[PDB]
RNA sequence: GAGGGCGCUUACCACUUUGUGAUUCAUGACUGGGGUGAAGUCGUAACAAGGUAACCGUAGGGGAACCUGCGGUUGGAUCA
């Protein structure tokens, strides 16, 4: 409760119980998520509010309220896990491989 | 004179000092695991004969669930 300013920002990472949300200027600010969120991935623009600092200048978390529409999505299914999206909202993929341990085709 | 007092000295001994142990609390870089986490990643181990029957003890292996070797049990199916 007692949330802050609704704004657009880019999610840095995903940690299940919470997520790292970068603001519109480059501020690392971790936030938890809304219970109605079906999925949240790395690099997804969201609607979020950075809570309210209890101590003056020292805040713990904010919340991520809403999720914008997807440009792309990387959904890969799995046995006994179902279809799970990994990443989204991307234009280019770079397949990176090495000769060690193996280089398969 | 007898005797007493003072003073001195000795015995006992508190506090106090050094050397060096035992024990206890607080602090403590670092470090060992474990628990609590529905949505995160990695795999599909076990529960059906769960797709190499499982489990226990022990040794070795490797991100990991685990696997292999030896021995035992049925808390195993199908089987005469
Ligand atoms: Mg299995
Ligand atoms: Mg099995
Ligand atoms: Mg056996």
């Amino acid at each position: 409760n007692l949330f802050g300013e609704p704004d657009e920002g880019i999610v840095i990472s995903r940690f299940g119980m919470h997520a790292d949300v970068e603001s519109a200027d480059g501020d690392v600010h971790r936030c938890n998520i809304r219970r109605t969120i079906r999925s949240l991935v790395t690099g997804d623009r969201v609607v979020w509010r950075p809570g309210k600092p209890a101590a003056e200048g020292v805040n713990v978390k904010g919340i991520v309220e809403a999720v914008h529409e997807r440009t792309s999505v990387l959904t890969r299914p799995d046995f006994y896990d179902g279809v799970k999206p990994i990443a989204a909202n991307i234009d280019q993929i770079v397949i990176v491989s090495a000769i060690l341990p193996e280089l398969s085709l």
